[PDB]
C-alpha cells in the first residue's frame, strides 16, 4: 500500500460560496483560483443529490491541490450575479480558472480526476521548448489536437515573447512548441520567426503569413482556424466539442484506436479528413468509446448501435435522434470513397436525421 | 447533454449481501457476477461512510451495465466466510468477476468508470483475429502490455481450441491475437501452429517451443514469462502490480510519454529494457504521470521529486522510503550507459534505500 493510496476527502469545508463581498480576499488566497458558476439548484431533493455531489468532487479536488495553491469557489448566478458579472462567469455550469491576468473557461467531464488533470495542465508553462532528435520526434507524435510550433533565435527574442504572450490565450487547450535549435528548424522548414500552425490529424501545416507575428497576428490566426476538420472527444472539453454544433447536428465517428478494426476504419477516417480539409463544411466527432466507458451503454442503446463495431453518424444535438452509416459487421468498413460519398450525402442533406 | 449524457445513480438497490442463503440464486440473476470481498467494516462512522461511498461505486456501476447482464455484490470475509472459501474469494479488498468458468481478480483502481470498462473487456470475446495488412498493423502498435499472436488454420483447429483455451485463463489482461491469414503470418515470420509471445516493450518475440501447443504449454509459458523488465503501472491493475514486488523494491520510473522531456527519458528507458531483457532481477516499473492525476500531488511530497520533470527511483514497499537518480533538471537525462550503471548499482545494493 506504501507508495500508492488515493486520497480520502477529509470534511474539511475549502469549497466555499464567492459573494461581492469576499471575492477580492478569496483571490489573494490563491495563486490559481477556479470558479463553478452555477443555476442556485432546484428545491426538489433529488436535484440535491446531484448537487451535494458535485460540490464533494469539488472539494476533493480543492483537497489534492491545496500545497499547489489551487482554490475552489462557487459562484451563484442569480444571488452573485453582480460579482459574476464584474469577473466574466457568463455559462451557467462552466467553471472559470483564473492564472495570472488569464481567464480559463472548463467545459469538461465534472469529474475529480478530471478536473485535478486539467488544473495541473493549468499550472504548467504556456510553451514547451523542443531542442534535439527525441524531443523534436515527440513533437511529430502529437496528432489528436491542435498545435504550433515557432522558431526563434532565444528566449529573449522579441518575437518569442509575443508566441508566449499568444500561447497564454489558449492555455491549456492548445499547446504551443518553440525552437531555439537550427537542426530541428530545418526538419520542421521553419526560417527565422515562422510559426507553423498544424491542424489536428493533418500532416501538412500552415505558416502563419505576415512574419514575424505579433501576439494579434497569432491569436487572430489561431481564433480563425479554431475548427479542425476531424476532432477528438476528450473529458476535459467535451461539452465545449458537444456545444459547438454544425447547424443542429454532429457527425459523429466511434472507433477503438486500439482494437484491430476501429485502427483499420480510422485511417479511413484520417485519410479522407485530409484529403476534404478545406471543405468549411465538414466537421466530424471522433469518439474513441474506450475513453468514455461510463457512456457506452447509454450511447449504445440511445443510437442504438454496437460500439464494439467501427460506426460514423448523424447526431442531432435537440433530441438525440440518429442515422447510422449501414455496415452488416466490424468487416464491413467502407472505403475512402465510399466513406466521402456517405458524407457527401450527410452535407448535402441526402441523408438526415 | 442529449447523445452525452452521464448516467447518475437513480437510487435503486441492486447492489446486495451474497451469502450462504442467496448465493445460488444471485449467481442464476446474472451472466456475469462481480462480488467484491470485504473485510467488516470499522465501528466508527469514518469508515462507516468510506465503506457507503464504495457500496456507491459499485451501484453506479450495476446501474451503468444492468442491460448488459452483470451484477455486483458484496461478500462479507467474517459474516459469509464459508461461501467466500466455496467461491475462491481470498484476497480481501479484491473484486472476483464470474464469467463461465472462469474467476478474475480485479485489483485495480476503485472507481465507477476504471470497474465498469473492466467489466466491458470481461464481456469481451478472449481472441483477436488479424486479417489484413492495416490489422497487422493495429497488432504490431501494441506495446505497453504482453501479448501472443499464434498462426492457425481456422477457428475448428484442435491447436486454436486450445490457444482460446489459454486465453481464457488470463483474459483480459493478455490480449491472445489469432490469425488463419498466411501472408500476414509469413510476415510475422509464423509457421503453422506457432505462437510467438512479445513481452511488453519488446520488438523481437519469444517462439513458444515444441509446436505445436496443448493448453497446459501455452499457459506454463505464459506464467514462466509474466514478469516483463518493463511494466507500465494501470489503474486496471494498479494494485496487483505494487503487490508484485520481486524482493522488497520497485524501480519506478515517472515519465509523462507525450512531454518531450517524459519522451526523450522513456525512449532511453526502452533503450536500457530492451538491452537487458535476459537479466531475471531487472524489472522497472513505469508510471505516466498523467494517468494517476490523484496521485501526483502525494508521490510528490512522499518522493520529495518534480513530477513535471522525469524521474526514475528505488521504492521500498514496506515504509515508502525511496532514493531517487539525481538530475539538475528535465535536461540533465541520463545516457543509456549511465542510466544501466545506476540500474547495476542499485540491483547490487549500492544504491539503497536503507
Ligand atoms: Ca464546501
Ligand atoms: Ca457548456
Ligand atoms: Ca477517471
Ligand atoms: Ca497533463
Ligand atoms: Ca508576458
Ligand atoms: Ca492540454
Ligand atoms: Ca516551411
Ligand atoms: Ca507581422
Ligand atoms: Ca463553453
Ligand atoms: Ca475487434
Ligand atoms: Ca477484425
Ligand atoms: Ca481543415
Ligand atoms: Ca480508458
Ligand atoms: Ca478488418
Ligand atoms: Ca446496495
Ligand atoms: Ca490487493
Ligand atoms: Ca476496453
Ligand atoms: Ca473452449
Ligand atoms: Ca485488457
Ligand atoms: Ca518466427
Ligand atoms: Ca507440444
Ligand atoms: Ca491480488
Ligand atoms: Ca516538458
Ligand atoms: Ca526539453
Ligand atoms: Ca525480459
Ligand atoms: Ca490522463
Ligand atoms: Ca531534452
Amino acid at each position: 500500500q506504501e507508495g500508492l493510496d488515493f486520497p480520502e476527502y477529509d470534511g474539511v469545508d475549502r469549497v466555499i460560496n464567492v459573494n461581492a463581498k469576499n471575492y477580492k480576499n478569496v483571490f489573494k488566497k490563491y495563486e490559481v483560483l477556479a470558479l463553478l458558476y452555477h443555476e442556485p439548484p432546484e428545491d426538489d431533493k433529488a436535484s440535491q443529490r446531484q448537487f451535494e455531489t458535485e460540490e464533494l468532487i469539488l472539494e476533493l479536488a480543492a483537497q489534492v491541490l491545496e500545497d499547489k495553491g489551487v482554490g475552489f469557489g462557487l459562484v451563484d448566478s442569480e444571488k452573485d450575479a453582480a460579482v459574476a458579472k464584474k469577473l466574466g462567469l457568463t455559462e451557467v455550469d462552466s467553471m472559470y480558472v483564473f492564472k495570472g491576468d488569464e481567464v480559463i473557461e472548463y467545459d469538461g467531464e465534472f469529474s475529480a480526476d478530471t478536473i485535478v488533470e486539467f488544473l495541473l495542465d493549468v499550472l504548467e508553462d504556456p510553451v514547451e521548448l523542443i531542442e534535439g532528435e527525441r524531443e523534436l520526434q515527440a513533437f511529430e507524435n502529437i496528432e489528436d489536437e491542435i498545435k504550433l510550433i515557432g522558431y526563434f533565435k532565444s528566449k529573449d527574442s522579441e518575437h518569442y515573447k509575443a508566441f508566449e504572450d499568444a500561447a497564454e490565450e489558449f492555455h491549456p487547450y492548445i499547446p504551443f512548441f518553440a525552437t531555439f535549435d537550427s537542426k530541428v528548424a530545418k526538419k520542421l522548414t521553419l526560417k527565422l520567426n515562422e510559426i507553423d500552425f498544424y491542424e489536428a490529424f493533418m500532416e501538412e501545416p500552415v505558416t502563419i503569413p505576415d512574419k514575424p507575428n505579433s501576439e494579434e497576428e497569432i491569436v487572430n490566426f489561431v481564433e480563425e482556424h479554431r475548427r479542425s476538420t476531424l476532432r477528438k472527444l476528450k473529458p476535459e472539453s467535451m461539452y465545449e466539442t458537444w456545444e459547438d454544433d454544425m447547424d443542429g447536428i454532429h457527425i459523429v465517428a466511434f472507433a477503438e484506436e486500439a482494437d484491430p478494426d476501429g485502427f483499420e476504419f480510422l485511417e479511413t477516417l484520417k485519410a479522407v479528413a485530409q484529403d476534404n480539409t478545406e471543405n468549411p463544411d465538414l466537421s466530424i466527432i471522433w469518439i474513441d468509446p474506450d475513453d468514455f466507458p461510463l457512456l457506452v451503454p447509454y450511447w449504445e442503446k440511445t443510437f442504438d448501435i454496437d460500439l464494439s463495431a467501427p460506426q460514423i453518424g448523424v447526431v442531432n444535438v435537440t433530441d438525440a435522434d440518429s442515422v447510422w452509416m449501414e455496415m452488416d459487421d466490424e468487416e464491413d468498413l467502407p472505403s475512402a470513397e465510399e466513406l466521402e460519398d456517405w458524407l457527401e450525402d450527410v452535407l448535402e442533406g441526402e441523408i438526415n436525421t
